[PDB]
Parts: structure tokens; C-alpha cells; sequence
């Protein structure tokens, strides 16, 4: 019934102390150089007239979710150039936007195959922007890590497909859950976006590119799934979440749900750590640097809303609810950062001109 | 080191004792009839001067992959027309000559997007023949199981690319045995491929389905890592293998790892029977037909070599020797067919004519 502050408190602290999470030399200014950077390149691609004709999406919701997507890339892939966080930043709109179509793909993916065999224009608009700004994107990277983010996107549009049924799974279905999680997380599209062949050789690096694709994954979607808890708590609209699933499908307590989800996190967080701690020092940091800016995102956000939770245990004298304060704190120093100074003008503003 | 046989025996009993083993697909002459028209019409495309000439592989391992793939389409998707079957054994006999390949994809992948956007036929021969075959296996079902087709072979794609390193994975790196092994088991092309839509319609069952995919992913790939591991145990290309990757990422005992495999396998059964056996028919029906069919082409084909297994333990006084050896009896009785009833011409001859 009511939310498990103090077992919340607990695991995230655990979370931030296991994946290391301290100071970086990634400054504030620096932040706001990347992240208006981002944006003003993505600000002007969706307000182009095709861009802006073809995607159906409210115009407020495109602005919030553009600003919400810059955020999490210039702050996760701290390393790469400002061009890789734009052309990122403009992918991951697409794919976060897909998901307010409650439109059935089924009579645009009819002939997905054969369009797609003689190069003909896709039916479903969605896919007909995507593809043609893809090289944009994969212009960053090599052969294998392209191949990576391609596949991790077709998984997507399939995930968001599967959702439009807000099935949760049968109960017995216990390997539904995560197969959806991942079919809609976009794992091996983050796990080898953080690869740009201008700083890395993914011949060279091979193995370790591809262990971090295999260990980012379930990284990234457990922690993203973890800190969306509270948020998600009490949302009656959000019916399917993974945790939500776990429940359905595996028919166990919410808070068994949440016991899974957290000992899979911690896990994930320990073996990140284990494997990669003594490889190449530049895997090593672009690593970090994701997983630390990951969790600064998600604490700075105001759609997690964690700030509540900071407001309510702000005074209290409780080891975990101090650390998670400290933390909070930390993050916001760096993190914290008015719209004002890098989201401007808004991408409505730029399609009327 | 030496082959586990005594528990090799132990699981692999396990296994059947549990799903209870019986295969009752066909009367012999059906099962000859489809073997033949599959094999007569894979045959004839494989001798074609294009498919001779681009896909490079020796004629005898090209002749040996395609009987044992009929084998496998004919033994276990029971319910689906003899059309089916025979444009189903052409794609998995393009996925089985790559699967025991050595080559490196990299430099004809660097173009990869390009070119699939362009409409320009791809830079690796295989792709270039997959792709322009594709429509065949298609045509046979709607547009949600032809999206799963095509994601799991462009997934099986990378992952033959990366067992071409043989890399077993970092120890500590637990993710990556499993994440390997969806990436090269065709778990959605399989279980998407069951549902032709001649025979279901792919709305009014689009949560079975979607359920189905998702559970016999593991199943399938599960119960081929168990059954086929005497095979790999040995042989060069294989040592990659989920039984030996667990060894190694997990770090862990071979014994642990075959105990952890069986476990998972078991539960994965018991889940598809709980999940499935209330619900349509139909669907129940194919999927125990598939089952079935799976491992009565496990112990019936020669690429498995488990005759040589049986070829030992036949004598054997041990409780398990007995279960396995009436167990491949019977599966004997139904599977052994001589090649000579079904498998000619050989595609040698047609090509030459
Ligand atoms: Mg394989
Ligand atoms: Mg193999
Ligand atoms: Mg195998």
C-alpha cells in the first residue's frame, strides 16, 4: 500500500556505492556546452516540415521528451564528440516518441520486408523518418557496432508493438517479463552507441565491446526500471512495467516483484564492476562515466520525481537516508541545471519559421 | 578432458522423463512423403548456378546440413503444409551452413545499412542470398511472425560473427553466456515460424503467440545445449557453447553447469504445459508436436552422433543407460528413416546436370 522508503533508500544507496558513483571532471559548464549543443541540433531536425508532417506527436509532449533524451545523452555518454550526442540524441527522441502511437502497425508492416528488399520508402511513417537518418547515427560507429544498433532498434518497433496489447503476460509465463523488457529496452543500441570508432577499434576492443554490450544491458534496463519504482508506484495509466509483469506472471507480491528486480541490480552493479575494473582504462571510463551520469539523469529529471524523496527523508538521521541525501546532493550539483540555459527556442518555435 | 558421459546419461533422462517423450507426428509413409518434398525442393534450389556459385561450402557438408535441416523442419513443425516446409528447410539450411562457418563478416558489413536502404543487393554472399530467398518463407505468414523471422536470423547473423573469436566470455561476466546464446539460437525465428498463416490467424492469437515465442525460446535453445552437447564437447568450432561458457564466465564446474542447464530446462517445460494446456487447441497441438519432434530429430540425426552414445551404454547395467537406450529406441522406431527413401538426388548431381 504505501511506498518501501526505507528499502528504497537501502538498495539505491547500495546501487550508488557499488558502481562507485563520485566526482568526475565532467564540469557544469561543460554540461551546458554539450547539452545545448544537443538539443539545438535535435531542436532543428524535428522542426524541419517533413520531420514535423510525418511524426505524430503533440507538440508539448515532443518538446518535454527531446529534452528529457538530451539530458540522459550528454550526461551518459560523456566521452563522445558533441555530433555523436546530437546524432544520439535525435535517435533516441524517435524511439522514446514511438511510444505514444496507439497506431496498429499491422497494415504498415504488411510489406515491411519487401520495401525494404528493393529500397522502396517504408509504409509506417515512424520508420520511414528513422531509416533515413539511421547513417547519421551510424556514421560514428564501425561495422559490428552498427549491425548492434540496428537489431536493438527493430527489437524496439516490435516491443512497442507488443505493448499496444497492454499484456502483462499468462500467469506461468515467467519468462515473458524480461523477454519483453528487453525486446523494448534498447540494450545493444546504448551497449555499442558507447563505442564511436573515432575513440575506440571495435577489431581491437572486440571482446570487451562486446562484454559490455552483454553486462550494459541488463545494467541499463534494471536501473532504469529500479529508479522508475516511485514514479510508477501509484501511475494507474502504467499497467506493464517489468516489475508489474513479474507480479502477473510469475504470480508473486509486488514487493517480491521488487526483491527480484533488486538483487538482479546489485548483481548487475557488482559483476560491472568485477569484470572491468582492471581492462583498458578508456573502456574502464566510458563505463563509469555512464553508469555515474546514468544515475545522475535519472536523480535530476523531474519525471522520476525523486526529488520527493529527498524532501521527505532531507532530516533524518538514518544512515541510508543521509547517504542517499548525500548523494542527491552530489548529483544535483552537477546535475542540476535550468532549462533556460540549454533548451532554446522551443522546437515549435523553429517549425513556424 | 573426457566426456561426462555417466551424467550426460543422467540428465538427458531427466529431460525426457519429465516431457515424457513420445512422438506420435506421423504414420511412416507421411513422414517419407514430407522428407522427400522438402528435400526434392531444397534440393533443386540449393543446385541452382547462383546459389552454387555464391554459397561457399563444400558439396558433401552442404548435402549432409540439408538432410539433417528437412529432418528437423519435417520432425517438428508436424502441422504446416509440405510448402512450408520445404521454404523453411532452405532458410535454416542457409542458417545451419553458416552456424558450423568460418569466416569474417567484417569487411562486407561495413556498407551493411547503406546498402539494405538503397535497395542494393549486400556485400556478403550470404546476406545476398538469404535476402533475395527471404520473400519464399515469408509469404507463409503474417507481418508480427515475419518481423520475429527477420530479427532472429539478422541476431543469428552477429552471433556466428561473434563466436568467430571464440571467446567464452570474461570470468565474472555472467550475462554473456545467455546473451550469446539468444543471439545464435533462432529462438523467435523458430517459435514465429510455427504459426503459418494459412493455419492461424496472427491477431486473434497475438498474445499466444507472442507467449509462445517467448517461452519456447528457451526451451528450444535449452534443449539443444543439453541434447547436443556430445557432438560439441570435441569438436573445435563448438567449444563456444552456453554449458561451456557458463564454466567459464560463471566460473563454475562442468558438472554445476550441465545441472544448472537441466534445471533451467525442466522449469521451462513445466512453464510451457501450466501456460499452454488450457488454452486454444490448435495452438497446444503445434506446440507439443514441435516438442516432440525436437528431440525425436535430437537423437535420430546424425549431426548429434548420439548413436555412438548408444553405441556403448547399450550394455551398460546403470539405470540411466537403460532409460536412455529404450528412449532412443523408440525414437528409432519413428525417426530412422534411411536417406535413400527420401534424400536423392543428391544436390552434387542436380548442379552438374
Ligand atoms: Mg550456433
Ligand atoms: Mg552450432
Ligand atoms: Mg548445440
Amino acid at each position: 500500500e504505501n511506498f518501501p522508503t526505507e528499502y528504497f533508500l537501502n538498495t539505491t544507496v547500495r546501487l550508488l556505492e557499488y558502481i562507485r558513483y563520485r566526482d568526475s571532471n565532467y564540469t557544469r559548464e561543460e554540461r551546458i556546452e554539450n547539452l545545448h549543443y544537443a538539443y539545438n541540433k535535435a531542436a532543428h531536425h524535428f522542426a524541419q516540415p517533413r520531420q514535423q508532417q510525418l511524426l505524430k506527436v503533440d507538440p508539448k509532449r515532443l518538446q518535454a521528451s527531446l529534452q528529457t533524451i538530451v539530458g540522459m545523452v550528454v550526461y551518459s555518454w560523456a566521452k563522445v564528440s558533441k555530433e555523436c550526442m546530437a546524432d544520439l540524441s535525435i535517435h533516441y527522441t524517435y524511439t522514446l516518441v514511438l511510444d505514444d502511437s496507439k497506431d496498429d502497425p499491422y497494415p504498415t508492416m504488411v510489406n515491411y520486408f519487401d520495401d525494404l528488399q528493393a529500397g522502396r520508402e517504408q509504409a509506417h511513417p515512424w520508420w520511414a523518418l528513422v531509416n533515413e537518418h539511421f547513417p547519421n547515427v551510424l556514421r560514428h560507429f564501425g561495422p559490428f557496432c552498427s549491425l548492434n544498433l540496428i537489431r536493438s532498434t527493430l527489437d524496439f518497433f516490435e516491443g512497442c508493438w507488443i505493448e499496444q496489447y497492454n499484456f502483462g503476460g499468462f500467469p506461468g509465463s515467467h519468462d515473458y517479463p524480461q523477454f519483453l523488457r528487453r525486446m523494448n529496452g534498447l540494450g545493444h543500441c546504448v551497449g555499442a552507441s558507447l563505442w564511436p570508432k573515432e575513440q575506440f577499434n571495435e577489431r581491437s576492443l572486440f571482446l570487451e565491446i562486446t562484454s559490455a554490450i552483454a553486462q550494459m544491458e541488463n545494467w541499463m534496463v534494471w536501473v532504469d526500471d529500479l529508479m522508475s519504482f516511485y514514479k510508477e508506484f501509484d501511475d494507474e495509466r502504467d499497467q506493464i512495467s517489468l516489475v508489474k509483469n513479474y507480479v502477473v506472471s510469475d504470480e508473486i507480491s509486488l514487493h517480491e516483484a521488487l526483491e527480484k528486480l533488486t538483487q538482479d541490480t546489485l548483481h548487475s552493479s557488482k559483476q560491472m564492476v568485477a569484470v572491468f575494473s582492471d581492462k583498458d582504462p578508456q573502456v574502464m571510463d566510458t563505463i563509469e562515466c555512464f553508469m555515474h551520469g546514468y544515475v545522475t539523469w535519472h536523480l535530476c529529471d523531474r519525471r522520476y520525481r525523486l526529488s520527493e524523496i529527498y524532501e521527505k527523508v532531507k532530516e533524518e538521521k538514518t544512515e541510508d537516508a543521509q547517504k542517499f541525501c548525500k548523494f542527491y546532493e552530489q548529483a544535483a550539483n552537477v546535475g542540476a541545471v535550468s532549462p533556460s540555459e540549454w533548451a532554446y527556442p522551443p522546437v515549435a518555435q523553429l517549425a513556424n519559421v
